[PDB]
């Protein structure tokens, strides 16, 4: 069990299944120029939770999940799997056998 | 509250967020020869949960979530939102303000 903050001040713009559903990849831009920044790859998914937590105003036309601006992403490493937690009103939790990401730092 | 079983004997092959992320589309084939069957579109998502519950053997290099064979899907229509539940060991639950599907 370890904890670590990664991907400071990023913008999540997609969540994509791959490898016949076994992998989830989250892709991000930076919050300055807005260019592509990188990704978090969650391989061999254990669980995935998205809860909008009454945060998105669906009566608001201009309001939507993506792009989702994120101050930082919590990464937990256990003996046999890892978990990322995104908590920005909306909450996203993903547990997977391996979690890797690029780039390794800003 | 009205509960209903839909999409009998289907195979789920993708779960896709829209560009703005407000909509989730689940796409299905039949389980006969893999021809396209239809979709369930969940608009204005409230929550989405996928738990593989140790039913995908990751030590078996051949095992994978998709295609996910489904005997039926439970559809709940509450007063102000709807929910689908897929329970095949693997569990998928999606609540959204509206849930629409084709074919009817």
């Amino acid at each position: 069990h370890m904890k670590k903050n990664i991907f400071h001040n990023v913008s999540l713009y997609e969540i994509i299944f791959s490898d016949n559903g076994n992998t989830l990849t989250l892709s991000f831009t930076d919050t300055i120029e807005g260019n592509y920044f990188g990704y978090i790859k969650c391989s061999n998914i254990l669980n995935f939770k998205l809860d909008t937590n009454n945060f998105v105003d669906y009566e608001d036309k201009e309001d939507s999940l993506f792009p989702l601006f994120i101050p930082e992403i919590e990464l937990y490493k256990y003996q046999f799997y890892s978990e990322i937690i995104i908590d920005v009103g909306i909450i996203i939790k993903i547990s997977a056998e391996t979690i890797n990401f690029e780039p390794l730092g800003k």
